[PDB]
């Protein structure tokens, strides 16, 4: 099965092996025991070229793990600043929420990553966007003292 081949290719940052299995009819949108696509697990790891490769094949820029995590929850809590606005740039629905109600703003604004925040913003990221905690990513930034997206969270409010 090419699909499990290209998962394992895509996690590894694989590139050439990537690029072979896809020219070679690999289902893009294959998905592991935890409903991962090649794109989750490329776009957590920080391989950029995989990502592109993947999403202009046309796979699911939204597929959603057993957690319903997409790969933008990945990419922006992993701090890949180039990926997220990769896969913005495909249509990634940029307030995708989890089974937690954790959108990719919550976790980027946890996790400390400004740059990332500032980014999911401008895509139009909602600020008042509340987990299952009833907590938003500006509450998640005040319990982790970034203060720096604090503000910027704020202003965006």
């Amino acid at each position: 099965d090419l699909g499990k081949k290209l998962l394992e290719a895509a996690r590894a940052g694989q590139d050439d092996e990537v690029r072979i299995l896809m020219a070679n009819g690999a289902d893009v949108n294959a998905k592991d025991k935890d409903g991962y696509t090649p794109l989750h697990l490329a776009a957590r790891e920080g391989h950029l070229e995989i990502v592109e490769v993947l999403l202009k094949a046309g796979a699911d820029v939204n597929a959603k793990d057993k957690d319903g995590y997409t790969p933008l929850h990945l990419a922006a809590r992993e701090g890949h600043l180039e990926i997220v606005e990769v896969l913005l740039k495909a249509g990634a629905d940029v307030n995708a929420k989890d089974k937690d109600g954790y959108t990719p703003l919550h976790l980027a604004a946890r996790e400390g990553h400004l740059e990332i925040v500032e980014v999911l913003l401008k895509a139009g990221a909602d600020v008042n966007a509340q987990d299952k905690f009833g907590k938003t990513p500006f509450d998640l930034a005040i319990r982790e003292g970034h203060e720096d997206i604090a503000e910027v969270l704020q202003k965006a409010a």
